[PDB]
């Protein structure tokens, strides 16, 4: 449960880059 939520806030990171960067 939280190891679970640190790595969603990795993603959600890495997806808001994506859309930033192109």
């Amino acid at each position: 449960f939280i190891h679970h939520i640190f790595r969603g806030i990795v993603h959600a990171g890495r997806s808001i880059g994506r859309f930033l960067t192109g």
